[PDB]
C-alpha cells in the first residue's frame, strides 16, 4: 500500500500533525478520506505511540454512528490512514451555521453518540475527546464519531471545554468521562457555547471543578435535569447510558431509536 494507488483531491481539514484529503482508490474508484501525519512532528511530542494504539482500537470497532477505518499504511516520513469519507462535515460547522439547535436535532444527535458509546463500552474503550469538531456527518445525516487519538483502554491516567474533573485534576479516569462529555455537548447543541467556556484556560479549570455553570431561560427543564445528572463532579454519581437513552427527555424528541 503506496500513496502512488490515490488519487488526492481537496483538503478536507488540516491539523498540527498532518492533513485531511478527499481521495479515490484508482483501482476500485472507491471514494475515502486519506489522513496525512508526519512522523517527524509526532515524535517531536510523546504522540507516535498513542497514534498506534488509536489505531488498533478503531480497527476493531464497527458501528453505524462511529467513522470506519479501513486500512493503514506508511512510507519513509508521513503514515496515512484510510478512512471512511463522512460527506456533510462536521457537526462543528453546522453548529456555526445554525448557531444552536433544537430539542429533536439534540436529542437525535446525543441518542446516536450514546448508542456508539455503549458499543464502545461494552468493548472497554473510552474516548475523551469527544468535541464537535470531532463528530462527524454522513450522507444521511448521522453522526459518526471520529477522531480516535486519544481514545484508552480500562481507567488509565488543547482546551479543556469537553474533558472531566478528574481528567483536568489529573486523576485516573474511567467510562465516565464519556458520559461528562456527552453532557458537555447536548449543552453546547442547544446553547451553542460548551457550559465553561471562558477566555482564560485558568479560568475554564476552575469553572470545570467547580461545576459551576448556568442555563439561558430558553432551555427546558427536561434537557436541564438530563444536563445536570450528566455533569456531576463525581464520576459514579453520572448515570449509564442506558439511563440516558431512557430519558424522558430524549425519548420525547429523539427521531432514532436507542441501543
Ligand atoms: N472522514 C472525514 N471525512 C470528512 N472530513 C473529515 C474526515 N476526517 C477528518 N475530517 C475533517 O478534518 C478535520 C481534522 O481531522 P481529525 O479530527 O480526524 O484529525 P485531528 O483532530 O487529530 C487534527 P491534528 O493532527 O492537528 O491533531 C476534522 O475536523 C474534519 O473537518
Ligand atoms: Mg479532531
Amino acid at each position: 500500500w503506496a500513496l502512488e494507488d490515490f488519487e488526492i483531491g481537496r483538503p478536507l481539514g488540516k491539523g498540527k500533525f498532518g492533513n485531511v484529503y478527499l481521495a479515490r482508490e484508482k483501482q476500485s474508484k472507491f471514494i475515502l478520506a486519506l489522513k496525512v501525519l508526519f512522523k517527524a512532528q509526532l515524535e517531536k511530542a510523546g504522540v507516535e505511540h498513542q497514534l498506534r494504539r488509536e489505531v488498533e482500537i478503531q480497527s476493531h470497532l464497527r458501528h453505524p454512528n462511529i467513522l470506519r477505518l479501513y486500512g493503514y499504511f506508511h512510507d519513509a516520513t508521513r503514515v496515512y490512514l484510510i478512512l471512511e469519507y463522512a460527506p456533510l462535515g462536521t457537526v462543528y460547522r453546522e453548529l456555526q451555521k445554525l448557531s444552536k439547535f433544537d430539542e429533536q436535532r439534540t436529542a437525535t444527535y446525543i441518542t446516536e453518540l450514546a448508542n456508539a458509546l455503549s458499543y464502545c463500552h461494552s468493548k472497554r474503550v473510552i474516548h475523551r475527546d469527544i468535541k464537535p469538531e470531532n463528530l462527524l456527518l454522513g450522507s444521511a445525516g448521522e453522526l459518526k464519531i471520529a477522531d480516535f487519538g486519544w481514545s484508552v483502554h480500562a481507567p488509565s491516567s488543547g482546551t479543556l471545554d469537553y474533558l472531566p474533573p478528574e481528567m483536568i485534576e489529573g486523576r485516573m479516569h474511567d467510562e465516565k468521562v464519556d458520559l461528562w462529555s456527552l453532557g458537555v455537548l447536548c449543552y453546547e447543541f442547544l446553547v451553542g457555547k460548551p457550559p465553561f467556556e471562558a477566555n482564560t484556560y485558568q479560568e475554564t479549570y476552575k469553572r470545570i471543578s467547580r461545576v459551576e455553570f448556568t442555563f439561558p431561560d430558553f432551555v427546558t427543564e427536561g434537557a436541564r435535569d438530563l444536563i445536570s445528572r450528566l455533569l456531576k463532579h463525581n464520576p459514579s454519581q453520572r448515570p449509564m447510558l442506558r439511563e440516558v437513552l431512557e430519558h424522558p427527555w430524549i425519548t420525547a424528541n429523539s427521531s432514532k431509536p436507542s441501543n
